[PDB]
């Protein structure tokens, strides 16, 4: 029972590797991305689980700062507890 | 850091408009859509970030009243808090 | 309102059919599957809300164990509280 900050970003589509380049620059271990819609036009989701509220923020506050003058988007956070992620928890686990 | 609620409803394809028709009359800045699948057979869930509980709860009585006697699915809440959204926090901003 | 625990799965697309038929044999009432990038190559997402805790960590304990060793994959819970479900809340409701 590792816990964890699930950072939510739902914004246009054409940031996909703009942000995806962000979130690898950030310090966390992946992501998940997926097509969805929004208002009904198609946009993305990113899903980024990390280790502290700090990273979490980082990657928030650059997306933000950098592309939420002109493009669309909203984002936020959720509390989680990882059970089971090597990448995440390392070889040791989540424990 | 201004918190919310995590609305979320899955069910059938075919309230697709339906239930976006009865999201935008309940007051919500905006909504998140996706098809998924359920058990497996194609349908949709949708997710709606509101400020208050009671907008929340509006939003899944009148759903529920309207379609759940007929048509399959589910509705939950989780609690979040939203860091960057024009629409959500308006142009004063999250804070 | 009842309480929930939500068990998000995201691993390799190959486990879809042996992931899906663990579920069904935990005793959760149903799930939600969705396709999805991560890293960007395709992979899967389950979403499964179960009443207790200990249902989660079985339908966790037992893919991790099967599957981790050989496929990549992270799994962790979620807080919630389902307002509406026929399945999950049974005839009698959510209350």
């Amino acid at each position: 029972a590792k816990p964890a900050n699930k950072l939510v970003i739902v914004t246009e589509k054409i940031l996909l590797k703009k942000i995806a380049k962000i979130i690898d620059e950030s310090g966390a271990k992946g992501y998940t991305v997926m097509n969805t819609g929004g208002k009904i036009e198609a946009n993305i989701k990113f899903e980024i689980l990390t280790e502290t509220r700090e990273m979490a923020e980082e990657i928030a506050d650059r997306v933000a700062v950098k592309y939420f003058n002109d493009y669309a988007g909203i984002i936020y956070i959720c509390s989680a507890e990882v059970l089971y992620g090597h990448t995440f928890c390392g070889p040791e686990g989540c424990s």
